[PDB]
């Protein structure tokens, strides 16, 4: 069992990630922290609460940063589709940043952080209490692209949305795994993938019905052998201009700097969609 | 009475600011938040606690950010402890458990909007609170900060130490839309504390006059070899002076922008003196201070501590 | 026949490009202008002159910019050796650079023209940016620019940047904002043209002075392109520009909005190419995607054999 | 006698610089090179020709760069309103300014000073086109930059802002530099009482000075709040005639080429906090009595 904290901005694929992480026996989901991203924090928080309520997930939810550490905010209800009953659960009182710090400090150094939105909560905690750093076993994140980005030619949305936060994470010295668009764009969810999930049915199959980037991070923790990675020296570009929020990945090793990231190259989509169905079934 | 939260990284002149703010009847000092800067947070916290203990100041002290929001940390001039000179009895005073950033947020949220923030170190605590809880922004009556320079910086030709130590944080503060007053190096360098000014405070005596001497006798050697100023300026204390009586300080309204480009102007406050950009002013920038009024004010506070 | 001015910094693959352009009946090679890049201008000029003398090419050679327009100079001795063209033997030079400066030659020749000359830059863009700014009126006179440079994916010299752009980004920023029709043969395309031992042996078989020069030349970079980037042979990057002019149907291109990054830092000299059109800006460049290597190596051989006596 | 090449974009104060350099026995004016700046090159050229024709100055004029080396062009209406000039009876040489600068320097004995008082496009193009001119240049005395507040932007003085990249080449060239920035040149404000003084000396140069400085009187005040058009460019000529009228301080200077709020800033290390060796003598103060006396002395040489 891998103990995780899932930090997220739901979010359609965030919702799938919550669904998988909460259900698989190889994941111990300690709690969910919410960050503004896909939509404003008031909205992402409600989406996150709704997902857990609908699926009857019993995991503490904590609200975190409603804004990036420095830049002017950008966004993508941020989860249109499924229909939700009136909301009967709320955020914990504790702020997400504090939760992350205290839980890591109290821990034995075996918790993995899994950020799949902009990195505001992670950067604030790291700088607020630098002593958490050797406590983090690993960070498996959804973000970046070694090739073309999405929001801009240069940048993937999660990094573009808080580049300065991303810079802190990438220079933290903690073990990093990056599932970027080069990998996650391979996990396109076509009508017959949806139909397959509908057929499995139950509350998770119906929610899935109403690409799937963030779920690959859970995938990777459940079984790293479905995903090929390559170690690289990665640097985050924080220049204003055409490459703001680019993750510059040194594929060929021409800078002669030691690798700081395992970067996602390819994913076995058969293994992966099998894993999604396996989780949909647990519900 | 102006309610303030004093955010600081003591620090020699920070200690002078603490001394003034805590004593003057025109200032209601709600609490002191500490930020890393002049020295690491472990050290600035102790220096802050030591000042308050020595002067028997009864105000809650909160530890905040031990690092800037993005850049690689730098420290200052102020020595190994960051407050060399005075000798302090063992510290029996302790920091609050609540983190400074939470303290700032909750206090502002609970308030009626008339608390002024007075940051005189790097702006890490301020930027984290503003982004953590954006709703504090209309609650802040004004920010009166020590930082920046429209002319020459000190740490680099372009940048003053407080801004240079966390430019990104500074950019957050300067784009917040909250009323800002900036006491930059252009103003604060006029407040050089020469041997006669020290001798004057020694003469007033008591615990605050002795501390003033011990502290400011150290930054006599150390502000000369670095910048060639007639003595240690008392930068941070001008913020308290501004609140006590704004008429002793001439300000000019300007459009101000913080440069976060890596390179020769990283952490520069770019001030539009002449209005060439056609942008509305966002800052009242310190131009000149009446040093006679000001040193008189310093003495007046020093004397409030004679038992 | 496409009239061209070939601007280059020879350079191993530059020499292959000179060999092809001078010989193919579909190309009218008006002149060769030289720029510092691969090596310093003193060296790239000699390498240029040696190639033409060896192959008995009768085309005026002009020396241009010995330095980039703004940045601190860099070379590629690592890829191209101490001389900038290690490999072949050359007899002492019995020819020399024209007296006219390359930049003036480019300007006057374009001004005097009927607007049908194509520029073919395959080194840093110093000569092209200086002419464009020195005489803005040349701009409508340029039919097209077909350049070797950039990369929409990974660069070579840095993770972000390909050498020709990296060596003068500001010059590049001039070219890419010029409004002249651009074709960019970047590393994404040109890395597909690796020259393995079998390709070399093919050209050796065709023989004559161009086949021998090809062999002497591409054996050097065979090993440096393997030591530095892990490539299977030394690509013939620059020759793809000539190839494109001889027959554009061997090369697949996609129109894109392209922008050169002049920020100091990790993306200095990156060509940022908007593959998916997310910026809603009109395309300014045809970007090389794929090359038919069978067509291309056949074309190389066809040129090599035009030199057998 | 100091041999000079005067590189300029006339320009009201450029014209005063042309007037002084051409007349003073301590200056040997070899030629005038023109750059786009104040106005487009077609305009700055004509202005430069008109000044020499009116004052009967017999010095070759050469047209140079019509555009900066990289950025989008900016200007500061003919570029020299005020004086009335007859129809032009002279023309520019045929040699391009950049080639002129290179050949003249290469042929020289290393005794020529360059005096740039517009954007640095001609200088940066020559330096990079023929790096061998560098040890040949005795000194560069330029009007440009500001260690304090700029004019065109809070950070940048016009000449640098108009071609920062060209400026970065000049400042990293290793050639001896003297910089007459706005911090110095703003002290040389030309008020109605200074104009009336030159009117009184009279002749063709006194009349031109009046017609010219009357225009800038209005447009310096509305734009920068100044008491009357400073005479920026003429200070470089002043500095060569007699350096003792001007106090300088040696500083490490760096040009900022970042896009953003400090594009085209000269960053001057006043206090030496970087620990880098100085590369520039920066103008601090000027004796305005000495200086105006010198202007009059030159105005008088034209009777
Ligand atoms: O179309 C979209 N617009 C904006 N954001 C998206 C879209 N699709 C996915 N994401 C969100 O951005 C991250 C990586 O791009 C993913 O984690 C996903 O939640
Ligand atoms: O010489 C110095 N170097 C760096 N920081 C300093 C120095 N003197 C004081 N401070 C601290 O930084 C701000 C002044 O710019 C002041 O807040 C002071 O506390
Ligand atoms: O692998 C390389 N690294 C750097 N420069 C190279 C390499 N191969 C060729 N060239 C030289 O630089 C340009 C293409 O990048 C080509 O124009 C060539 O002359
Ligand atoms: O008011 C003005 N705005 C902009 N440029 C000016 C002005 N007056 C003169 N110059 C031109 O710009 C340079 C220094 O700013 C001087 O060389 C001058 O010729
Ligand atoms: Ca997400
Ligand atoms: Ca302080
Ligand atoms: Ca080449
Ligand atoms: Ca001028």
């Amino acid at each position: 069992k891998r103990k995780i904290i899932l930090d997220c901005d739901p979010g359609h694929d965030d919702a799938i990630a919550i669904m998988m992480a909460a259900k698989h026996p190889a994941i111990d989901l300690l709690g969910i922290t919410i960050v503004a991203g896909n939509q404003t924090l008031d909205k992402t928080l409600i989406n996150g609460l709704n997902v857990c309520q609908k699926l009857e997930i019993n995991v503490p939810v904590y609200a975190g940063m409603p804004q990036p550490i420095m830049r002017q905010q950008i966004v993508a209800t941020g989860l249109d589709g499924p229909v939700f009953e009136p909301l009967t659960r709320q955020a914990e009182s504790t702020h997400a940043v504090k939760y992350i710090i205290d839980t890591l400090m109290a821990s034995d150094g075996d918790i993995t952080l899994v950020p799949v939105g902009p990195l505001s909560n992670i950067a604030v905690a790291m700088r607020m209490q630098p002593a958490i750093l050797p406590k983090i076993r690993e960070i498996v994140l959804m973000g970046g692209a070694y090739g073309t980005g999405n929001f801009t030619p240069s940048a993937e949305f999660n990094i573009f949305a808080d580049p300065e936060a991303a810079r802190v994470v990438f220079t933290s010295g903690v073990p990093l795994v990056m599932m970027g668009l080069d990998l996650t764009n391979q996990t396109v969810c076509t009508p017959d993938v949806i139909a397959r999930m509908e057929r499995a049915g139950g509350p998770a199959g119906e929610l899935f019905s109403d690409p799937v980037h963030d779920a690959t991070c859970i995938g990777y923790l459940i079984n790293p052998d479905g995903i090929k990675t390559q170690e690289m020296y990665v640097e985050v570009d924080v220049n204003s201009g055409p490459c703001y929020g680019r993750t510059v990945c040194d594929e060929l090793g021409v800078l002669g700097k030691p690798a700081n990231t395992k970067v996602g190259i390819t994913i076995d989509t058969d293994w992966f969609w099998g894993l999604v169905e396996e989780c949909v079934r647990g519900y």
